[PDB]
């Protein structure tokens, strides 16, 4: 009876195995654009993905992860609210059964069709496992998806999903350039929060881009053909793998832009 997004194991039940689900810095949150304050001391964000080395794509039963080689300082996030250097380890998405829901963060209560999470860990803790035990251990760059024009840089991801339909399947996924998933502008909101899946650890500085990327209806329809279940198990479409917005509590959301 493992956690998930179904009628009996979804986010309302997580607190029973992971009591930090009711904690002081949980994610995602609603971003109230009229309450977020412009912070002119935020530095420009530095996204350095030219040497990023993708390795593999895995259906983990909750999402799919595109995994990177993080054994050296290649693909790094720095600047903005961050102190020091954060190394790219994986990206994944959260998405809906229909275009009107799917994102984890919301903007003035607007839900986007999906949300990309590029996950980075703070190199001063030496490995990912140590980093998640620290309040400043991870930096997650969140990017909204809306349905419109295709994203050309996403199609190589869409075209491998058929080969990782079910839980536990993986495929070689080398030479993928995550620069192709970014919007034009790096304007962002930031706040301290958590992983949005169990174990819900409170180790994340969230950096949420204001500008969504456009993907096509055909591209997200292929996400929604994935399965939560393992091979030879009853088919459960991988849809609605998002956690809803959590209380803000004693937190401020800061904007990088006027
Ligand atoms: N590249 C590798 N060698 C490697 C090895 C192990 C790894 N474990 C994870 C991982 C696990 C986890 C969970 C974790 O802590 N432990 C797991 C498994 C376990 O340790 O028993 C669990 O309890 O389910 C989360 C993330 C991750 C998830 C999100 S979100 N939006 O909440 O889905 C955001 C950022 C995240 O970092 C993970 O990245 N990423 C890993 C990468
Ligand atoms: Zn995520």
């Amino acid at each position: 009876h493992h956690w998930g997004y179904g009628k009996h194991n979804g986010p309302e039940h997580w607190h029973k195995d992971f009591p930090i689900a009711k904690g002081e810095r949980q994610s995602p949150v609603d971003i109230d654009t009229h309450t977020a304050k412009y912070d002119p001391s935020l530095k420009p964000l530095s996204v350095s993905y030219d040497q990023a080395t993708s390795l593999r794509i895995l259906n983990n039963g909750h999402a799919f992860n595109v995994e990177f080689d993080d054994s050296q300082d290649k693909a790094v996030l720095k600047g903005g609210p961050l102190d020091g250097t954060y190394r790219l380890i994986q990206f994944h998405f959260h998405w809906g059964s229909l275009d009107g829901q799917g994102s984890e963060h919301t903007v003035d209560k607007k839900k986007y069709a999906a949300e990309l999470h590029l996950v980075h860990w703070n190199t001063k803790y030496g490995d990912f496992g140590k980093a998640v035990q620290q309040p400043d251990g991870l930096a997650v760059l969140g990017i909204f998806l809306k349905v419109g024009s295709a994203k050309p840089g996403l199609q190589k991801v869409v075209d491998v999903l058929d080969s990782i339909k079910t839980k536990g399947k993986s495929a070689d996924f080398t030479n993928f350039d995550p620069r192709g998933l970014l919007p034009e502008s790096l304007d962002y909101w930031t706040y301290p929060g958590s992983l949005t899946t169990p174990p819900l650890l409170e180790c994340v500085t969230w950096i949420v881009l204001k500008e969504p990327i456009s993907v096509s209806s055909e591209q997200v329809l292929k996400f929604r053909k994935l399965n939560f279940n393992g091979e030879g198990e009853p088919e459960e479409l991988m849809v609605d793998n998002w956690r809803p917005a959590q209380p803000l509590k004693n937190r401020q959301i800061k904007a990088s832009f006027k």
